[PDB]
């Protein structure tokens, strides 16, 4: 699978039949229909003691991996039960600044989407968490081009070194708190991973305030390549699945 016209999203169903599932992601959020539910707790994001390891180009995105050992970077609260521990984050962007995000709000697309992916400790690991409908909790955060985000700056400057499918940069001591918005209100719906295997195990929490990145910072994401060392240059852009059928399903709102 990949994101091309021949191995892209419209073909994922041949190999991961679940792509045609009851609760696939992304979806588009129509606000003039999400349900404000007076019972969603706030967010208890405690990223005090979050330890990053490496950032890597895996040929569909770049991700940054964290050390998920004691209950140190954890997401609690929200629609969640248990401690969700942090494994990595995903970043989706477009071939231009008006496409890139996976979730749309009232059909509007942002310039990018960041995903911090966490797994439920009650299942002992990432491995055994994904076969369960309550196994992962993912905060999706939208990016709009505005003034720069100082916290994203270290991410945009190391990208020179993970340019091609397969390179890895060492990247310790990055603080995921410098990527978050001011407000933590959100919309939550149950869904899948947006990438193959496309497993329906995710309670998604999308944040309503985006974060401003300057177009110089978004342009750095666009210098990266899908292709591996050697082979002809396939620029890594538009690494996003389109919005999928909601299936009645309701998106609830904290606000």
């Amino acid at each position: 699978w990949g994101y091309g016209k021949h191995n892209g999203p419209e073909h994922w169903h041949k190999d991961f039949p679940i792509a045609k599932g009851e609760r696939q992601s992304p979806v588009d959020i129509d606000t003039h229909t999400a349900k404000y539910d007076p019972s969603l707790k706030p967010l208890s994001v405690s990223y005090d003691q979050a330890t990053s390891l490496r950032i890597l180009n895996n040929g569909h995105a770049f991700n940054v991996e964290f050390d998920d050992s004691q209950d140190k970077a954890v997401l609690k609260g929200g629609p969640l039960d248990g401690t969700y521990r942090l494994i990595q984050f995903c970043f989706h962007w477009g071939s231009l600044d008006g496409q890139g995000s996976e979730h749309t709000v009232d059909k509007k697309k942002y310039a990018a989407e960041l995903h911090l992916v966490h797994w439920n400790t009650k299942y002992g690991d990432f491995g055994k968490a994904v076969q369960q409908p309550d196994g992962l909790a993912v905060l999706g955060i939208f990016l709009k081009v505005g003034s720069a985000k100082p916290g994203l700056q270290k991410v945009v400057d190391v990208l020179d070194s993970i340019k091609t499918k397969g390179k890895s940069a060492d990247f310790t001591n990055f603080d995921p708190r410098g990527l978050l918005p001011e407000s933590l209100d959100y919309w939550t719906y149950p869904g899948s991973l947006t990438t193959p295997p496309l497993l329906e195990c995710v309670t998604w929490i999308v944040l309503k305030e985006p974060i401003s990145v300057s177009s110089e910072q978004v342009l750095k994401f666009r210098k990266l390549n899908f292709n591996g060392e050697g082979e002809p240059e396939e620029l890594m852009v538009d690494n996003w699945r389109p919005a999928q059928p909601l299936k009645n399903r309701q998106i609830k709102a904290s606000f």
